[PDB]
């Protein structure tokens, strides 16, 4: 049993600057076989969905020394994350079968060598979907930042940046259910009105159409900030420091401002505040705890999620731009092969 | 009865900018009586030591709206810390004879109506002219920001700016004996030398002398940076951050080359914060008078038992006062600055 196996490949590195749709190239000549290696230590994975992350960016441009992720290589697949159906297994806690989540190729079909990045979907009645994001990566991220990294006491004034991004969007509803008051910032009017309607941010703010961001933040924030969770940087960031409180809160996930300086920093010494980077691959020791709380939230309805979905592999590389352009509305999400039998969407 | 009482006044308020000697005026012709009101609940001081400190440029400008710290107010004598003797009390917990050490004038004589934010010396053995830094508010700084704010483990690789200053001096030897590599940067090659010999910082440099920091470093950080003491700011700080190893700490104590700026420096990688996991976490010793008991007995110990080397930069009469809290921003201080107002009745003590 040999079949077609489509891939997305990284064409070429890139320099400084932006991504483009072209930088990367669909292949649709390669096969696969459908059963794993004799005497392998391996997963074969039909792959389903595919999450394009803002993170990825980082990954087509050469690094001499190791940044936290290995880069692409030239002619070889795109991977990240993504959620899978095991084909074919010679490791012991995979079976055939079984859903699974972690970094995938971006192609219908991927040999997994190092099976321990992966982990087994325990709730299918689930779309398997969100565990690209909300189940997946993108949730734990909100519940590490937000739960650790941002220390949040009942009463709080939290900020933040990216607000309708998929991170955000989760922060933003974490925060207001722990008791905060919270407000975010977007790049449309179309998604400020989201946080507002649907996520139920308090208030909420397109920075495309703020000339002083520091004025607009002070608008929102009359007695200052304690809690920014900070997905941009930049100037924003000398905004927030200006407006922020006693004992103040910054937990730095993303500076995405800054892959496609700051001048207020002292302010950071009188005002006591704690900035602090982190990185989810560091904490995967929370997932289990992180999934029932999440799943629990939504059979309850207590958490509202949003993604944006693009069908099948050819449109992978131009979701994954508009990624960057902020054109996605929710969570961005490739379908690569929807497993048979049922949601309905619209 | 009544004596004189000179005085260093702040004549204006000052703009963005270095200050100079000439934003104070000493006046002479003020008197003070050496009792406290009747009715009061008071302590009235003789001052004896002064400290100078950085923090006091910024007190220099108007601000509407309120910092960690009031103003000066122009006209009023300037405030700062220092060493003071009871000359008379209307407050039980203070006597005639107790000597205390505070937020105190300027001046010969204060009457200190807050006597509250006053502590009682238990130790008066020790010179001193101590309580105006190391036993002090700098050496208290000093203690909660490597003991608590870096979060230390033994053999972690420590690098601290202004390290021949009040704070930095102390840092490094806290650094040293808790088990880690220590390298420090200051201003002048007298000052490094200091560092290496008197106290036994592993490495220092001359951040004057160096064409590029981060390349500085690098020489002598080749595996990273796990903790820095920031008492510096701009450039350092990056230059730092690009060095910084995964999970390192910054605890932003200060950012001395920026008080005199009208435009600070921008700092341009605070991305990496990110990617390494970093905590910059500033702290302000005000808030921590609570750890005073076990930093004082643990730090009294050591200068008792000269585990620890001090550094005062000595400068005589409140006349010179002005122009040594100056001297602070272009690094003239050679350790601690300290400026001796009037020196107790009783000293018998030698010097160079
Ligand atoms: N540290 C970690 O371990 C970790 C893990 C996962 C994710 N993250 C980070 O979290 C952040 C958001 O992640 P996500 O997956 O939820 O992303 P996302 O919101 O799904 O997509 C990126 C969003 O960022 C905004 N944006 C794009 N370019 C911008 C610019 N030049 N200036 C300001 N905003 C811009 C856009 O929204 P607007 O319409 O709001 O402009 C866009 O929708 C990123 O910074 C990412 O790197 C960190
Ligand atoms: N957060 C708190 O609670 C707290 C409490 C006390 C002190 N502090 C801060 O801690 C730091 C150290 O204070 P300290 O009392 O120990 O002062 P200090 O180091 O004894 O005196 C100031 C020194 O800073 C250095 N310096 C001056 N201008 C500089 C510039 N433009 N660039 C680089 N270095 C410069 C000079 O030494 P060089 O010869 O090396 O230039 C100068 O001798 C200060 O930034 C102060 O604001 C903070
Ligand atoms: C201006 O910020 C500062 C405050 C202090 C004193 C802090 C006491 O808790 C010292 C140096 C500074 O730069």
């Amino acid at each position: 049993v040999v079949v077609v196996n489509k891939q997305v490949l990284l064409k070429h590195f890139i320099p400084e600057g932006a991504p483009k749709e072209t930088d990367m190239e669909l292949v649709t000549t390669g096969t696969i076989r459908l059963r794993v290696p004799e005497g392998s230590n391996a997963v074969l994975l039909k792959n389903l969905y595919l999450s394009c992350d803002p993170y990825m960016r980082m990954r087509m441009t050469k690094h001499e020394e190791a940044s936290y992720v290995d880069d692409f290589v030239p002619g070889a697949p795109i991977t990240g994350f993504g959620v899978g159906k095991v084909v074919d297994s010679s490791h012991p806690d995979f079976k055939t079968g079984d859903y699974v989540w972690g970094l995938i190729g971006w192609e219908e079909y991927s040999l997994i060598t190092k099976p321990q990045g992966l982990f087994k979907i325990h709730h299918t009645e689930i779309p398997l979907s969100y565990y690209t994001g909300i189940l997946g990566m993108v949730g734990l991220t909100a519940y590490v930042g937000f739960y650790d990294i941002c220390s949040p006491k009942k009463g709080e004034r939290v900020f933040v940046s990216a607000a309708a991004g998929a991170v955000g969007q989760i922060v933003g509803q974490f925060a207001k259910q722990f008791g905060c008051y919270v407000v975010g910032s977007a790049g449309s009017d179309e998604k400020v009105n989201l946080l507002k309607t649907k996520f139920g941010f308090d208030e909420a703010f397109n920075y495309k159409k703020e000339p002083d961001l520091t004025k607009a933040l002070k608008r929102y924030f009359p007695e200052g900030i304690d809690i920014y969770f900070e997905n941009v940087g930049g100037p924003m960031l000398e905004a927030v420091l200006h407006n922020m409180r006693i004992k103040g809160r910054i937990a730095a996930c993303g500076m995405i401002s800054q892959y496609n300086g700051v001048h207020n920093l002292f302010l950071i010494v009188g005002k006591r505040i704690r900035l602090e980077g982190f990185l989810v691959f560091d904490h995967y020791g929370s997932y289990p705890e992180f999934e029932e709380k999440v799943v629990q939230l939504i059979k309850e309805e207590k958490i509202k999620y949003l993604e944006d979905i693009v069908e099948g592999l050819e449109n992978a590389p131009a979701a994954l731009i508009g990624l960057f352009e902020g054109r996605n509305v929710g969570k961005q999400v490739v379908v690569v092969s929807r497993e048979k039998g049922h949601h309905h969407h619209h």
